[PDB]
C-alpha cells in the first residue's frame, strides 16, 4: 500500500523558502505517528529541507529521489526514480511518501490512500510555493472535525482512499 501524506493551508501552500510556512505540533506529531517504523518516500528538495535532528527521520526508512547519481545522503538510500523508491528490494507492508510537490504529482496516480492536514492560515501563495495534489473524483475521504492547536491554528485531518 502506497500513501501519500502532506499538510496544506486551505489555499493549498505545504512550503516555502526551503520549508513550511507555519507551526502545527500537532500535526508534526500525527506525521510521526503515522509513519514511524515504515518506509519515507521524498524528493530530494524535501531531503535538504529536514532540520538536522530529522535528517534522516529517525526510526523510519528514508527514501529519497533525485537524478543526481553520485548524491550523497547520509542515513538515507537514494534512487533515481519514484518507481524505484516503490520497487523495493525489501518489501514494506506500509510506505508513505512524504513530499514534496514534484514527488506528490508524480506518486498520486500510484497511491490508493492520502492522509492529509488541512492547516486554517491565511496564505496567500506567493511566486515559488510548493503547493499541495488535487484530489479528483477517483478519491473519497472523510474529515475529522475542526480542531484548535495549542499553538493557535485551527486543523484538521482528511483520510481519503481510492474508489
Ligand atoms: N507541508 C508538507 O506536508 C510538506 C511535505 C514535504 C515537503 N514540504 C515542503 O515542500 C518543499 C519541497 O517540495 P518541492 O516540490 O520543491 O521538491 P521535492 O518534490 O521534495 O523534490 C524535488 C526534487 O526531486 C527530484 N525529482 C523530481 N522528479 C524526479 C524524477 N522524475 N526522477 C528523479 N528525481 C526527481 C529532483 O531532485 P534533484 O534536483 O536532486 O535531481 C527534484 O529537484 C519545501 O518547501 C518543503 O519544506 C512540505
Ligand atoms: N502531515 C505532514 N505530512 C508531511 N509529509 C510533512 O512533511 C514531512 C517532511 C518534513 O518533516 C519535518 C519538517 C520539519 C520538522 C520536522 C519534520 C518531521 C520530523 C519527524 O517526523 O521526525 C509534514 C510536516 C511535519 C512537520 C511540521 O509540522 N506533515
Amino acid at each position: 500500500s502506497v500513501g501519500l501524506i502532506w499538510a496544506q493551508s486551505t489555499s493549498g501552500v505545504i512550503g516555502r523558502d526551503g520549508g513550511i510556512p507555519w507551526r502545527l505540533p500537532e500535526d508534526l506529531a500525527h506525521f510521526k505517528r503515522l509513519t514511524m517504523g515504515h518506509t519515507v518516500v521524498m524528493g530530494r528538495r524535501t531531503w535538504d529541507s529536514l532540520p538536522a535532528a530529522h535528517r534522516p527521520l529517525p526510526g523510519r526508512r528514508n527514501v529519497v529521489v533525485t537524478r543526481q547519481t553520485g548524491l550523497v545522503a547520509h542515513g538515507a538510500q537514494v534512487v533515481g526514480s519514484l518507481e524505484q523508491a516503490l520497487s523495493p528490494a525489501e518489501p514494506d507492508a506500509a510506505t508513505w511518501v512524504i513530499g514534496g510537490a514534484q514527488i506528490y504529482a508524480l506518486a498520486l496516480p500510484l497511491a490508493n490512500r492520502c492522509e492529509v492536514t488541512e492547516v486554517d492560515v491565511d496564505l496567500p501563495p506567493e511566486d515559488e510555493d510548493a503547493l499541495a495534489p488535487v484530489l479528483d473524483q477517483t478519491w473519497a475521504g472523510t474529515s475529522g472535525e475542526w480542531l484548535v492547536s495549542r499553538s493557535g491554528l485551527r486543523y484538521r485531518m482528511h483520510s481519503y482512499r481510492r474508489l
